[PDB]
């Protein structure tokens, strides 16, 4: 299908509980939530190759990967990891992450397209699941 587009967020669930699990402490969480949980996402897709830009007001992250091809990126909390993306359906990809150094919670994210226009992100830390919902620009 086509994940390609400029996405803006309409819903966000359990983002604070995600950071709590990740170890961010209370004060930092509250701010992070309030300032930096209206992010912009841009995706350009060339088949099974992905460019992904996620940006706050003063921060940007650029992710590049081919599906099935192991790459390096960051956990939600800024820690470096090895990632691998696989398909689970036509409109849904899944990514597992292994830390580069450290022990830490088990992290992953998924990404799905509805047919009703929605782009759905999940990020997972152990048994907590943050769900963010986007529609197009
Ligand atoms: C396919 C979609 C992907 C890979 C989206 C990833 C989104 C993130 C890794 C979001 C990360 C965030 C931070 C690292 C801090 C600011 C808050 C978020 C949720 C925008």
């Amino acid at each position: 299908p086509n994940f390609s587009g400029n996405w803006k967020i309409i819903r966000s669930e359990n983002f604070e509980e995600l950071l709590k699990v990740l170890g961010v402490n209370v004060m930092l969480r509250k701010i992070w939530v309030a300032a930096a949980s209206k992010p912009a996402v841009e995706i350009k897709q060339e088949g099974d190759t992905f460019y992904i830009k996620v940006s706050t007001t003063v921060w940007t992250t650029e992710i590049n990967f081919k599906v099935g091809e192991e790459f390096e990126e960051q956990t939600v909390d800024g820690r470096p990891c090895k990632s691998l993306v696989k398909w689970e359906s036509e409109n849904k990809m899944v990514c597992e992450q292994k830390l580069l150094k450290g022990e830490g919670p088990k992290t992953s994210w998924t990404k799905e397209l509805t047919n009703d226009g929605e782009l759905i992100l999940t990020m997972t830390a152990d048994d907590v699941v943050c769900t963010q919902v986007f529609v197009r620009e």
